[PDB]
């Protein structure tokens, strides 16, 4: 208890009532005495036990048969019976393809930090549980990228590799995203390319990558299968769609030489379904403009171009109160959105995205009894209070199935 | 129950929080649900029994603050408050405790980005006040001192504490200086839509409204639980700034102005178990409070179409970011205007930068700093300010400013 929880929207006075939070399972890290809502990561070869796994699978199977309006049927009981026996005789169990598709869509649906969840039920699930080698992983991932890119008309997809077993046979993508640019720490302390990727770039070079040492080098895939040491693969360049950034008004903006890739595809999170742990589960969607235009380009520890853009705008940069940073930021974000649209590559501005999410969230409250949301992540990094989410109260809690974080593999891997 | 670390992800600075171990009011979150974006998470007079421990704890931390813990003065100041809660069901704060309590409420204000200034706070003890006329007197002295011809100075005025619920001092205004908002026949709003109800309540009490766009509201002052009385602030005390733009000469043609003095007057100050239901307090503005929220909220002055229209921007699709462009211009105007009229104002880049510096001070000397990221990050340009990337721990320390019910919903007239 309590059975009911109200959220208000302070721009429209609309009030919603949440009962879904009663099904939350994991801890948030908050207590009655302290709130950790702005902490990024709250919360070994160790794996669930038989007794731990029984209730987690039952809970998930019950949920799945509830969703197909067959709860308590004979099929329901026989699925429970089958799974309880696998767990007894093998200490693990295998999802039916229909449960694997359900669990993945619902991990997306339950992702409280995702603003794009109105699309959750339209998600292409690529079952890759038959993969046994890194080459096989590389083939599955290329088909993922091609399907998802779709010549600019991007479609959301996830590829799911074999689940963890004893913890020593994990499948991992070592990339944090399938497509990222490389970062090269120079001897003089400067950074070429993407500073966020300096460490991963160095691991790739050590594993034998020959870097072109440019500003926008796509990194190779580093892929670990069945617990073996990882292996480098170059993504075929014709499968990486990229967009040159230009500005509709400023002639000079193309002279900055900026570009970005089309397909955002997280590959380092763990997918938890019914107590099973899919440690390799790359998933992709399309970009919200500000992810590129504010964070990737203007974060001080990223490409950090505000200074250069402001100079070409001839803004007063001597004091902060001129708001030269804020002016350049908007123009950079107009250019990003202009470029992706002109190339007919799918992208969504932050106004459209937040407005869609408010509608999604209301529908979820209406049809499901709630929608976990992380205000700190849902609100866009620019122009927050002129998007509907800023004024929207949100409840954050953890439903399963879910995408979770997991430690970087180089910290844990045992080299053979 | 450990030390907790917070990390800034831009600078990779890590601070260790021990202070949260001393908090005792609830946040409203649980281990299963986080509520950090709820605005108001969840006869309100404590009895004698609740009151002494609260009081004992406040006196304890006061004497600990002045390096005289367990002293003679401390031993006897305790017995004094014990005896007093006994015989009167309440107790009275010394002048020094009142000032320390007030400054430390500001210091514990998790939602306040401005707290680098917490100890430069002018405290006006108005606990001898007994009537709305006396309240109006103390308030005009506040406004005049805090305005200071444009060199604004932080201040609080503290009216008598709650006793039995029936004798309650309240400023019915949410802020000492606000513009009236008028419901129109055609259904629209002239002036500030945020105060449409309150504007009607003052009309219902005899206020003749100029029905203009920027009408300063009267004070509605309730003393000792009586019906509230209206008062006109002497206009020579209300400092305003006409908003113009340093590039666009058509911006003055918008006819916009705002008041220099932001003064919250609807909150409750809680010190040592005592409740000061009238405690108006004031500082100076961060430019976004006016330029983003007051001017560009939908439920507020809502001037964005107008501005981008005179900027001749493409307003057909959202992805021209025509709202984002017009918002930066409006906020440049606001900052340029105050600075040109030498009225104290702070931009959100400098204010968040100061707050990070304040956070370092507080972790160093106090072992923490409760901070509400949802409220600390500015309503525009978030991730180009240092606070966006700063992890924050939010917890509830007393003394504290609390919310209280709107007065019109509680008051039974006679
Ligand atoms: C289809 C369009 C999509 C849009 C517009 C979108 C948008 C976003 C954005 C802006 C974030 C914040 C990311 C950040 O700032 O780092 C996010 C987070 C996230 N998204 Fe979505 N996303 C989409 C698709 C998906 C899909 C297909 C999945 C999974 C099947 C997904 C799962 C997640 C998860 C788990 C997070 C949390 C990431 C983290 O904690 O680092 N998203 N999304
Ligand atoms: C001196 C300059 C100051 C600045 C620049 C400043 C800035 C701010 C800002 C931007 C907010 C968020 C306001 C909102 O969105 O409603 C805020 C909230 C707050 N401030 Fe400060 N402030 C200052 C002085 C003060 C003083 C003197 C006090 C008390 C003595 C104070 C106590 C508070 C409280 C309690 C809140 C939270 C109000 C709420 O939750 O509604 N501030 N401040
Ligand atoms: C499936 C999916 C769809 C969409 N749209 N976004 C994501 C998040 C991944 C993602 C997020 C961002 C924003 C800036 C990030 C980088 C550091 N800061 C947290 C930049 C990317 F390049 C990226 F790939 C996942
Ligand atoms: C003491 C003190 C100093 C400073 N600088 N700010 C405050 C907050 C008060 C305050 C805050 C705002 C923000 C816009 C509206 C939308 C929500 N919020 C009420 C608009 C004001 F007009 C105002 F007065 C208090
Ligand atoms: C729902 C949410 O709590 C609400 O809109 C908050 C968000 N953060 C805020 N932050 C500030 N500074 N001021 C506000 O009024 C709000 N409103
Ligand atoms: C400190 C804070 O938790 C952290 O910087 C968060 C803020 N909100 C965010 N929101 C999104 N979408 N992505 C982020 O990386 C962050 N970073
Ligand atoms: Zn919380």
């Amino acid at each position: 208890c309590p059975r009911f929880l109200k959220v208000k929207n302070w721009e429209t006075e609309v009030v919603l009532t949440d009962t879904l939070h009663l099904k939350s399972t994991l801890e948030t890290g908050c207590t009655e005495y302290i709130c950790m809502g702005s902490i990024m990561h709250p919360s070994p070869e160790d794996v669930a036990t038989k007794d731990q796994l029984f209730p987690l699978a039952k809970e998930f199977i019950d949920q799945y048969y509830s969703s197909i309006k067959r709860f308590g049927s004979k099929a329901h009981m026989e699925r429970l019976e089958e799974v309880n026996k696998e767990i007894d005789t093998t200490s693990t169990y295998q999802l039916k393809d229909t449960e694997l598709i359900y669990g993945a869509k619902h991990a997306w649906r339950n992702a409280s930090r995702c603003v794009g969840r109105i699309q959750w039920s339209k998600l292409q699930v690529f079952d890759a549980r038959d993969c046994t080698t890194a080459h096989g992983m590389f083939n599955y991932i290329c088909n993922h990228v091609k399907y998802a890119t779709n010549k600019g008309n991007l479609r959301s997809a996830i590829t799911i590799f074999p689940q963890r077993t004893d913890g020593k046979h994990d499948f991992r993508v070592w990339n944090s995203q399938l497509i990222r640019y490389a970062g090269y720490k120079q001897p003089d302390g400067s950074t070429l390319g993407d500073p966020a990727n300096v460490q991963f770039t160095e691991i790739c070079i050590q594993q034998g990558w020959k870097p072109p040492r440019g500003r926008f080098d796509v990194l190779p895939l580093l892929l670990q299968a069945n617990g073996n040491d990882p292996e480098l693969f170059q993504i075929p360049p014709e499968l990486v769609l990229e967009v040159p950034i230009r500005h509709p008004k400023f002639e000079w903006f193309k002279d900055l030489g900026l570009k970005w890739y089309g397909l955002p595809a997280v590959s380092n999170m763990l997918l938890e379904i019914g107590g099973l742990e899919f440690s390799a589960c790359p998933f992709s969607g399309w970009y919200m403009g500000t992810e590129i235009g504010v964070r990737d380009y203007c974060d001080n520890s990223r490409y950090n171009i505000l200074e250069e853009v402001a100079k070409k705008m001839n803004l007063d940069m001597r004091k902060t109160s001129s708001l030269w940073k804020d002016q350049a930021l908007v123009e950079i974000n107009i250019a990003v959105l202009y470029s992706f649209q002109s190339d007919k590559v799918t992208i969504v501005d932050h106004h459209s995205a937040t407005e869609s999410f408010i509608k999604h969230m209301e529908n979820e409250y209406r049809c499901r009894g709630g929608c976990p949301a992380d205000w700190v992540w849902i609100v866009p990094p620019m122009s927050g209070s002129i998007t509907p989410v800023f004024h929207q109260e949100m409840l954050n809690y953890r439903l399963t199935p879910s995408f979770e974080y997991q430690p970087d593999p180089w910290n844990t891997h045992v080299w053979k």
